[PDB]
């Protein structure tokens, strides 16, 4: 425990703030909307409100689509 008082001596910035923004915060990773239980875990390792879950909705980087049982050239 210590007060620790050192320059700058003048200070005009201090106020309660909400903990840092979680990496998920039970919120979509495309629109950033409260999904909580209505969340959707994509293969790319992200969360979606189901409306973006699709791969062609949030531009899913993953390739699982053209990885297994998917000889689709590309
Ligand atoms: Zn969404
Ligand atoms: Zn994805």
């Amino acid at each position: 425990g210590s007060s620790g008082s050192s320059g700058p001596s003048s200070s005009q910035s201090e106020e309660k703030a909400p903990e840092l923004p979680k990496p998920k915060k039970n919120r979509c990773f495309m629109c950033r909307k409260k999904v909580g239980l209505t969340g959707f875990d994509c293969r790319c390792g992200n969360l979606f409100c189901g409306l973006h879950r699709y791969s062609d909705k949030h531009n899913c980087p993953y390739d699982y689509k053209a990885e297994a049982s998917g000889p689709s050239s590309g």
